[PDB]
């Protein structure tokens, strides 16, 4: 059984269409489009919702939600949640994908993913991290938790950082991600959050061989501090 926005979601508010790599705000929501290559775009709305198009991309990320000043941990900020509705549309040669919540902390520098769905034919697998913590009940569903160490571009420049993942075992295309509940479970497993830099709804599609194309719609997406 489902929330009312799953039935009644639609894009509203002012919009911005970007086609180059860009971080910005639309109304009071923060957005970012980033891709390595291809003919890509994203349209971000002030109600939080957004739509994404990628063509011949290696790695494409469209995301919208919260941006912070990296001064406060999640517990100092308050409990956080993300409502989303994903509508998958056509795609081709999508070798990997994450859909759900993505963000960063500082001190420690960490990138984190709460993955409820994927635009690829199969969910991301064991390849996402070197440590597989196992299966956990988080926010009323089964998630596989992983941790990794990655070297590459980050919010600090090119460096190394930890990554935390929760990968949902059964895809969800509409509901509420209790972001802070994942933070709580991660802490029990020795995966500590630093000062929060962002928490955004993400659609990422890629292919290690290039050539990923498709579109995805998020007629609802809203990240908030509450409940």
């Amino acid at each position: 059984e489902f929330q009312s926005f799953c039935s009644s979601a639609s894009h509203s508010g002012q919009s911005v269409k970007v086609t180059g790599n860009k971080v910005g705000t639309i109304g009071g929501v923060g957005y970012e489009l980033w891709a390595d290559s291809g003919n890509n775009s994203a349209t971000f709305y002030s109600d939080g919702s957004f739509s994404c198009t990628f063509q011949n991309a290696g790695d494409y990320l469209c995301r919208s939600g919260l941006s912070f000043d990296s001064t406060k941990t999640p517990s100092q900020i308050g409990r956080m949640k993300a409502d989303f509705k994903l509508v998958k549309q056509n795609s081709s040669n999508v070798g990997y994908s994450y859909v759900g919540v993505y963000g960063w902390t500082r001190s420690p520098l960490v990138a984190y993913y709460i993955v409820d769905n994927w635009l690829s034919p199969f969910p991301p697998g064991d390849w996402v991290g070197n440590k597989k913590h196992g299966s956990f009940t988080i926010d009323g569903a089964q998630y596989t938790v992983y941790e990794n160490t990655r070297t590459g571009p980050s919010i600090d420049g090119d460096t190394t950082f930890n990554q935390y993942f929760s990968i949902r075992q059964q895809a969800r295309d509409c509901g509420t991600i209790d972001i802070s509940a994942h933070f709580d479970q991660w802490e029990k497993l020795g995966m500590t959050m630093g000062k929060l830099h962002e928490a955004k709804v993400l659609g990422e599609a890629g292919n290690v061989n290039g050539g990923a194309s498709g579109t995805a719609d998020f007629p609802y997406a809203k990240v908030y501090i509450g409940d």
